[PDB]
């Protein structure tokens, strides 16, 4: 499925992101965006032979397990499959154990390169959230 932006903002919301260790829903908004465009199907390789799932674009390397990432990591306990849903549940319950890591939002190279310290909330204007 591909969002709308207000769209994805309400999920997001609904699903507690807003302020999800300080990280204001424009973040999330703003990483959704530039990670996948807003496409829950977005897979994309990793040079390390991983690869990154849904609209949040969650590394099989640690999060998640797709059958071809040997000697990775699950920590999220998941298929990566289940990341691609049309049904943002599991990418946003990863998300939040990806986020509270230690490295924060860091880990969305998308989010560090094109959202971290500007103006975020642009992301969530003339939503009714
Ligand atoms: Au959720
Ligand atoms: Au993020
Ligand atoms: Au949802």
């Amino acid at each position: 499925k591909v969002f709308g932006r207000c769209e994805l903002a309400a999920a997001m919301k609904r699903h507690g992101l807003d302020n999800y260790r300080g990280y204001s829903l424009g973040n999330w908004v703003c990483a959704a965006k530039f990670e996948s465009n807003f496409n829950t199907q977005a897979t994309n390789r990793n040079t390390d032979g991983s690869t990154d799932y849904g609209i949040l674009q969650i590394n099989s390397r640690w999060w998640c397990n797709d059958g071809r990432t040997p000697g990775s990591r699950n920590l999220c306990n998941i298929p990566c499959s289940a990341l691609l849903s049309s049904d943002i549940t599991a990418s946003v319950n990863c998300a939040k154990k990806i986020v509270s890591d230690g490295n924060g939002m860091n880990a969305w190279v998308a989010w560090r390169n094109r959202c971290k310290g500007t103006d975020v909330q642009a992301w969530i204007r003339g939503c009714r959230l």
